[PDB]
């Protein structure tokens, strides 16, 4: 009767110690700027719930990015906005500069700093061992910050990392699925891209936490060092867990579901089976070898765990030997 509760190991009570206004985003009143300050230059991209454009702020002639929202519940808009305001000035977090509405179509639009983002296809082929370490460290700065500020991103994946390679500059974007961590709270598991979903989402364990982001970071790392995009290539949410089980093995999977008393979907009985835990060498080849080191594999192994309580925290990850070269060079 019932699954076993879980609390974050770190930053557990951080929102509790804050004024209510910090996390109680439904009570946030939105401060609207002037839509006539911005002229759209060109469309940059389309999304599930948004279209993005380059624009000009005509008052200062600064380049800017405008995310025009497709219709979504005002609660979810206030969440993204609140989270972005709370995180403003944090390391490698995209800056929200303004918020406007078309006066006619009443469609809201978020205005962001511009990053001169480099071709993601072109970039993720040209990356040295050192680059991966450097940018991974940069992402962890953002994740430790937002986690320490009581926020889970819940959509960490390469499309949500903007890199200006020229200036060695990284920004974590798209805070539209982000949520405030409160101990006890049961969250929606229908979040994140399939290939980056953590086991807790896949087995429908709802009392998850910041450590979700650390799984998805692990998925990113794996694809970058092994030059295999995506690393876990499931055909759907069920086969996604199987693709994970064929690598981390089923023994730790069933220990996980046992520890938390998770009612496993019966559909899984058929497809999951029995699989051994593989070693990482099975993914090392001559093409990717220059990216792979003992340090990288040790690090990766400690992100990619079924049990969310057992994964590295962002701060622990930043202290790992994989990053010694990077930490020395920063000071
Ligand atoms: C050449 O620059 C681009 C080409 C395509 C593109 O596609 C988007 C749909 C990701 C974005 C950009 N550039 C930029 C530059 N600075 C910021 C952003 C940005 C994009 C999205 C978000 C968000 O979803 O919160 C926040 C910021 N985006």
């Amino acid at each position: 009767s019932g699954p076993v509760p879980s609390r974050a190991r770190v930053y557990t009570d951080v929102n509790t110690h804050r004024p209510r206004e910090y996390w109680d985003y439904e009570s946030h009143v939105v401060e609207w700027g002037n839509q006539d300050d911005y002229q759209l230059v060109r469309k940059l991209g389309r999304g599930k719930y948004s279209e993005v454009f380059e624009a000009i702020n005509i008052t200062n002639n600064e380049k800017v990015v405008v995310k025009i929202l497709k219709p979504v519940k005002k609660k979810k808009i206030k969440r993204e906005i609140k989270i972005l305001e709370n995180l403003r000035g944090g390391p490698n977090i995209i800056t929200l500069a303004d918020i406007v509405k078309d006066p006619v179509s009443r469609t809201p639009a978020l205005v962001f700093e511009h990053v001169n983002n480099t071709d993601f296809k072109q970039l993720y082929q040209t990356l040295t061992d050192y680059d991966i370490r450097f940018y991974m460290y940069e992402i962890l700065k953002a994740l430790d910050y937002c986690h320490s500020m009581g926020i889970m991103h819940r959509d960490v994946k390469p499309h949500n990392v903007m890199i200006d390679h020229e200036h060695r500059k990284l920004r974590l974007i798209d805070w539209g699925l982000a949520e405030f961590y409160h101990p006890g709270q049961e969250y929606n598991v229908r979040v994140a891209s399939r290939y980056f979903k953590g086991p807790e989402l896949l087995v429908d364990y709802q009392m998850y936490d910041y450590s979700l982001d650390m799984w998805s970071l692990g998925c990113m790392l794996a694809s970058m060092i092994f030059r295999k995009e995506p690393f876990f290539h499931g055909h759907d949410n069920y086969d996604q867990l199987v693709r994970i089980a064929k690598v981390l093995g089923t023994e730790d999977l069933y220990d996980y579901i046992d520890k938390y008393n998770i009612e496993l979907d019966p559909r899984f009985n058929d497809i999951l089976g029995r699989h051994s835990r593989k070693r990482w060498e099975r993914f090392v080849h001559s093409e990717n070898q220059h990216l792979v080191s003992p340090e990288a594999l040790d690090f990766l192994d400690k992100l990619l765990r079924y049990d969310h309580q057992s994964r590295l925290t962002a701060r622990e990850a930043m202290e790992h030997p994989y990053f010694y070269t990077v930490v020395k060079d920063q000071a």
